[PDB]
């Protein structure tokens, strides 16, 4: 039995030494090596060593040890043989593109496929390109991600921290109540990792904040123009207009994005998403008197007004963290103070654009698609979209001098959005 | 001519100095020099120099100057002869003791009387009490003192310096259009202060936008806690919780407020106060970014869960001086970090509340025997005052060691309300 790990990030090592103690699966992994500094490094460190190594600091977490693996491939392309379970430890954005490089051997033994962080429509992409090859693959979603795995040193890329666990994660299978999903809940059960198993990848897929949140938060203008052109001084994720991008016209482009999505998810009979709920019960809490609790219950039923204030008023909370211990003088620890990521150059000398908000335009491309296809308006998805991409073609014109990578291109994502078309017709 | 300047604190001097230039009359002021250690300075200071000073900052202000005055009284007991003019230059909440405690004589030749800094209500009491004694007195209030004065040293404090003034001030008379309304409009032209003459002084008096904000602020378990007991590490007069005491809760009670005082005002025809327009465009401005001029500008037709989402973010966006120049990091001046004044001894060694709240117990018991004689309800009124009485005991029974003042007493301002009783049956 053998299974392929997409990914040599640390998320893909710290999951590589979960199945690597927990699981009887001979591990390959694969990254990119071939034509990323970054997986070269990886590369070279495990071909010194190899080993990997996890550690965590919170102990009361069987994540740790020192593993080894069967087989570290160099390029997608030069994978060879069968492997009943792929586990999906890349981007989103990536899942159609690597497993089109894979060969049709390859593709045809495929049992299950494990998206590790999906995005709304990413199971429905795989699942579809999968049928092509397989006539009963599994395809399994979760929320998010287990946690916070970082590497602490960049010349040790072989050696991954796991700093934080998740309150809760979610995940559903398109193979209900399978033997694969029964031994994913055994093993978060070891883990002490609280697993809520969904009826539909999808729905776990939905569970995830960051979907809501994160183009509100960068796809405007204040938050476009600190990304692609700098600002005079610091600016800030999370604080309030001028330091940051957080207003009454953001907090009223938030709510717009939750009740578009919570259309499309209605329309799929999945459960809708108290938003404020999340935020306050499984990402961070708030003191009692900053919410009244009924209002955080029924956050689902109330006024679209009442809505946007609990959402404003939830960001001016966690300013500071209120829980932290305070200076002397009252001054909390400075919770919010988040820069934001800028465009920057590769080794190459190639201009990228980070993952926020190159990840989030997929995203909500993808959703837009598929709000498309089921004939549901999305016009603010539809704006945060033209001011990413008039951020993308205005950086074009101003920095002509420079080599771009394609995330500036236009017309991207064919392929995963016909897939979806092709999905959504068939069913 | 003569002019009688109540009160010798900083207000005054600074009063005295536009009367000694700008007017023909001769000045005699007077404190409770008797009684207290600070009026003793400041008579013992005068005594000794033979002069006051005023001083300015930001120039183009004609309120400079040393000037000299006729007669300093040391107690108001011993005031003797004719005043055509009294200006009141104390605390509202002693305008009745101290008119009170005036002979016969000089009670008789008032002609004009002058509220610098009123409640709402000031002029209903003094205009009440002196129709005992003058015929066809005129009263005067101003919606606030001009602007801040303050004694740069304590032992020189006849010398004061005037830092900033206000960018409008509204004054009513019960004589409307009269000689002195007339005079006082030519000589705030001279002082470059927009001056908005206002047809009653009680219309005057609402214009003051600390009647409605205060007691919500101060007149809760937490600012009440902080002023009272104490807290284990400093709080801040206008930080959210738990830094201080904003929260969703308390911008309620501070709409409700708003409106039970909108209430009575429809009632003596006085037009309403457009609270989050008077706060953004006459105290404080905010970014445009921030706040909806439409929104702003309709304040009063609004929901109220908008008015108060309004109200938050207001308090929000002058968490920082957003207008200050921005530190390197991003970070601008931090301009909510006000400390509340603690109970405290005097030189005799007698416990004071300081004037947040005592003054606002003041202003609010008045507001409230005002609603009770109009029969028209203050539920929120009612609880601030509760409130305020609760902590009041609660020092007394927590303190039986200790002198307590006055402002620990219970059934204050006998006086004050029948005064305004007897006003208001007649009126």
């Amino acid at each position: 039995s053998k299974l392929l790990m997409i990914g040599t990030g640390p998320v893909a090592i710290q999951l590589a030494n979960i199945c690597y103690l927990k699981s009887d699966y001979e591990i390959d992994m694969v990254g990119r090596a071939s034509t990323s500094e970054k997986s070269k490094r990886l590369y070279q460190a495990y071909k010194k060593e190899k080993q990997f190594e996890v550690k965590i600091q919170n102990e009361a977490h069987q994540h740790e040890g020192k593993f080894e693996i069967n087989r570290l491939y160099k390029d997608v392309k030069n994978v060879k043989g069968e492997y009943e379970t792929v586990v999906m430890a890349c981007t989103a954005d990536a899942y159609y593109d690597t497993l089109q490089q894979l060969s049709l051997e390859t593709l045809q033994s495929v049992k299950h496929v494990i998206l590790i962080s999906p995005t709304f429509g990413s199971q429905m992409i795989v699942e579809q390109f999968m049928s092509k090859f397989s006539q009963d693959i599994e395809v399994i979603s979760f929320s998010t991600y287990l946690g916070d795995t970082r590497i602490v040193d960049k010349e040790a890329p072989n050696h991954v921290l796991t700093t934080g666990v998740k309150k809760k994660l979610y995940m559903g299978s398109t193979h209900s109540n399978s033997t694969m999903c029964q031994r994913i809940s055994a093993l978060a059960e070891q883990l002490k990792i609280q697993l809520e198993v969904v009826e539909s990848p999808l729905h776990a897929e939905t569970r995830n904040s960051s979907l809501y949140v994160h183009p509100p938060l960068f796809m405007n203008d204040f938050s476009l123009k600190a990304i692609f052109e700098g600002t005079d001084v610091p600016v800030y994720v999370y604080k309030l207009f001028p330091e940051g991008p957080i207003t009454m016209t953001l907090i009223r482009e938030m709510r717009l994005m939750w009740k578009e999505m919570m259309a499309i998810l209605q329309a799929f009979r999945v459960p809708s998403v108290n938003l404020l709920q999340f935020m306050v019960k499984e990402n961070y809490p708030v003191r009692p008197e900053t919410l009244d609790e009924g209002d955080i219950e029924h956050f689902e039923i109330l006024p679209d007004i009442l809505q946007e204030y609990l959402l404003y008023v939830r960001y001016t909370a966690i300013l500071i963290d209120p829980f932290s211990q305070p200076d002397e003088n009252g001054h909390y620890f400075d919770f919010s103070a988040v820069p934001f990521k800028q465009v920057y150059k590769n080794e190459q000398d190639v201009v990228q654009i980070p993952r926020m908000p190159s990840e989030d335009y997929y995203r909500t491309a993808m959703i837009q698609h598929i709000g498309k296809m089921l004939g549901i308006k999305t016009p603010m998805i539809d704006q945060f979209l033209t001011r990413y991409e008039a951020s993308c073609q205005a950086y074009k014109d101003m920095h002509q001098d420079q080599q771009l990578s394609s995330q500036f291109n236009t017309n991207l994502f064919e392929g995963d959005k016909a897939l979806v078309t092709k999905f959504l017709e068939i069913n």
